[PDB]
């Protein structure tokens, strides 16, 4: 298990989310949803040049999966997945300039409900979420677990698990008072408002 602090301005970002007051929480489906779309698209892409990429999976989609005993809503999909090198290093050097232009955008009026204009839309997990798990499986990497409550800190870790093949598994530990998020009418609801459009099917699962 390794620790990582999170840049300067992310874990920045991350307080103003978790200390925000901010009713319109639900946002945060569609920002997962487009980010499991946007992986989609990409290992559709790569297999048009390369074929042996769809090798550890051919079905493109997304699962969203409420359970209640563990207070938990997963959000997996079959895309391209992430390497180590994603998790720890490339995609926080990314994530920097579009955080600082986010909060700048939030100073001169702008809503919360836009971060996903500045590809920082992942980080309103934590309007619902304690905490973050993400499991992850890219073709040319082993299996990784990425980790964080918020804090300034994330973990990466190698994933002993159940293999997932190929793709990125998003669980929501939901906070005690985001328990609607665990409801089939309110995904449902959500899912029709904000993601109608997405190119996958999106499943449902009922507990
Ligand atoms: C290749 N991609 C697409 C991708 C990558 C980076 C970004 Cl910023 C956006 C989309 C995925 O595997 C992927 C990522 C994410 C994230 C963001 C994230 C959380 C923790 C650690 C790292 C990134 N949320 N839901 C996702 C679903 C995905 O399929």
């Amino acid at each position: 298990v390794e620790t990582f602090a999170f840049q300067a301005e992310i874990a920045q970002l991350m307080s103003l989310i978790i200390n925000t007051f901010y009713s319109n929480k639900e946002i945060f489906l569609r920002e997962l949803i487009s980010n499991s779309s946007d992986a989609l698209d990409k290992i559709r892409y790569e297999s048009l040049t390369d074929p042996s990429k769809l090798d550890s999976g051919k079905e493109l989609h997304i699962n969203l999966i409420p359970n209640k005993q563990d207070r938990t809503l997963t959000i997996v999909d079959t895309g391209i997945g992430m390497t180590k090198a994603d998790l720890i290093n490339n995609l926080g050097t990314i994530a920097k300039s579009g955080t600082k232009a986010f909060m700048e955008a939030l100073q001169a009026g702008a809503d919360i409900s836009m971060i996903g204009q500045f590809g920082v839309g992942f980080y309103s997990a934590y309007l619902v979420a304690e905490k973050v798990t993400v499991i992850t499986k890219h073709n040319d990497d082993e299996q990784y677990a990425w980790e964080s409550s918020a804090g300034g800190s994330f973990t990466v870790r190698t994933d002993t698990g159940e293999p997932m093949g190929r793709g990125t598994k998003v669980i929501l530990h939901l906070k005690e008072d985001q328990t609607e998020y665990l409801e089939e009418r309110r995904i449902k609801e959500i899912v029709k408002k904000h993601s109608q459009f997405i190119g996958y099917p999106i499943t449902l699962f009922v507990e």
